[PDB]
């Protein structure tokens, strides 16, 4: 039973049921390879660790180089935008950030269209180190991406948007 | 300069390096959207808040939830294999295999094959919440999930794995 945004119940159709079926987990050994979410889960998982152990030398994490590539790409950005598409609790962002105000890789200042937004935008010395974040990604990420065709890329990209855009909250 | 397993380090085709660049962040404020793993994140973030939020009810999380799938679909498993499929750490698993014992959800006991290795499977009160876990699928995911073809889903799992597999440790 399903609300579908409203103030009734909806039980849906045993035809969704029996597609849906045909992805989820169950009772058969490899119902599990079935599922796209346990492939994205352990796909990010193994990446998670992959970037994390390979950015080790750069002296950061990869909360941090999120951050930096977030600003990076955006010139100046909301702490709440960095949080937003670095995926990561807002708590998690302001904390990194001071975190790399501290070390001189970005500068904080208060919004000149609103003084509460916190603007994070880099320092040279920001900049030099997303050059070395580019080049750790080059050595770690070039194989692994070059197996790929152009097409199926950015085929893949549009399936995880459309994914991401019909989730909710 | 990368090793790809030798004693020498070697310096990948320009080539290899423009490819990956129409895929890494960058200065330009879109890059980002260009990226297969940010993709995979954000998914992967979305689908944990919506998961954790709707199992809620059953009075499990989401760790809980993937140990009691990855039991059922396997019908006994290594906590080791457990961990693995459900994406977690082997402390976090066995915390919370123990924490399932203790709620009478699964069972642990010794391996016949050998005694080191702690099995582990449902009750008949795990087997009841698996029909509960899968009611609760079919409310929050049924609608997103026939929003794609069998071939378009089919597909995005073959690439997850090709990716899963290209990456190491
Ligand atoms: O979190 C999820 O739903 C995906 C997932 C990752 N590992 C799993 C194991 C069993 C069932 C689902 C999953
Ligand atoms: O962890 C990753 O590499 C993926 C990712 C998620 N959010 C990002 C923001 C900027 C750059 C990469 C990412
Ligand atoms: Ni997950
Ligand atoms: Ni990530």
């Amino acid at each position: 039973g399903v609300d579908l945004g409203t103030e009734n119940l909806y039980f849906q159709s045993n035809a969704m049921l029996d597609h849906l079926e045909q992805f989820l987990p169950n009772k058969e050994p490899s119902s599990i390879q079935n599922f796209p979410f346990f492939w994205i889960s352990q796909v990010n998982g193994k990446y998670s660790q992959l970037i994390e152990k390979s950015i080790k030398k750069l002296g950061i994490d990869n909360t941090r180089r999120k951050i930096i590539l977030s600003t990076n790409a955006l010139g100046e950005a909301s702490i709440t935008d960095i949080a937003n598409l670095s995926t990561l609790k807002l708590t998690t962002a302001t904390k990194a950030v001071y975190r790399l105000v501290e070390d001189g890789i970005v500068e904080v200042y208060s919004s000149t269209t609103d003084e509460r937004i916190s603007m994070v935008k880099l320092t040279a010395k920001g900049v030099e180190l997303v050059e070395q974040i580019n080049q750790i990604s080059v050595v770690t990420l070039a194989g692994i991406l070059n197996a790929f065709s152009e097409d199926e890329l950015h085929n893949l990209n549009h399936q995880l948007k459309k994914l991401f855009d019909l989730m909710p909250s």
